[PDB]
């Protein structure tokens, strides 16, 4: 157990299995949080629209990790 | 993308990535669904001992739904 999501590499993302993905995607660009100005832990229209980007980002430049993508994303929650 | 998480059989789970495994056991333990008035979604000790067994649970019975394994656990509330 515990190879790392958070050290999954982009060549190595864009080869886990579609299904697996969904999730994965999620746990990275929200990262593992605890949520935080409330509870409404649905996706969010920025989210939807990053599910894809995280993907898309990935396999366009597949030498990255895949949670630093964390960084671009801005959800909803606040700081 | 769009394959199923949600049906994921427990063959099909036991051979996913072990790094991608991670956020699909508590996506399935805390579903896409939104919470209950607090903020257990954190991976807790109910969680992170629930998190193997689960896994245990698809090699010892590798015909389940991975989903399946949502139905035994009340974990998705504050308490």
């Amino acid at each position: 157990a515990n190879e790392s999501a958070k050290d999954m590499t982009c060549q190595e993302f864009i080869d886990l299995n579609p299904k697996a993905m969904t999730p994965v995607a999620w746990w990275m660009l929200h990262e593992e949080t605890v949520y935080k100005g409330g509870d409404t832990v649905t996706l969010n229209e920025t989210d939807l629209t990053q599910i894809p980007k995280v993907i898309e980002y990935c396999k366009k430049n597949p030498q990255k990790n895949l949670y630093t993508f964390k960084n671009q994303a801005s959800n909803d929650l606040p700081n």
